[PDB]
């Protein structure tokens, strides 16, 4: 008989606690997240897309995950400039990068609470 140490795989590896004081500063803040944790460096070039200006986990939990996407696809979510009800995303290029790859935002403990002018919320990404 016999025992084996086994790694232990979780999708929550890691976590944030953003704070601002709209959806779309939370978004920036996402937005900082995966830019600093992946060590992403950006070239010159742009690109952009729109998405729902919607406060909710849902619409958050698609967005980020669709930044993955595009960084996944040599794309890195630079600047978010609000249009009417929805969000237009300028992405940069990513000339490099060096750090943790993230494979997904998480649901878990995704929930917006408001504390004064505050909003704010745990953020998990899965490694
Ligand atoms: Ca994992």
């Amino acid at each position: 008989h016999h025992h084996m140490r086994k790694p232990i795989e979780h999708t929550a590896d890691i976590a944030y606690e953003i704070s601002g004081n709209s959806y779309e500063e939370l978004l920036e803040e996402a937005r900082n997240i995966l830019l600093e944790e992946e060590g992403i460096v950006l070239d010159t070039e742009e690109k952009e897309k729109m998405y729902p200006l919607e406060e909710t986990e849902d619409a958050f939990f698609d967005t980020v995950n669709d930044w993955i996407l595009e960084i996944s696809k040599g794309w890195a979510p630079w600047r978010i400039k609000r249009e009417g009800n929805e969000l237009k995303v300028t992405f940069r290029k990513i000339r490099k990068k060096e750090g943790t790859e993230i494979k997904a935002l998480t649901y878990h403990l995704l929930k917006f609470e408001r504390d004064g002018d505050v909003l704010k919320t745990k953020v998990v990404f899965d490694t």
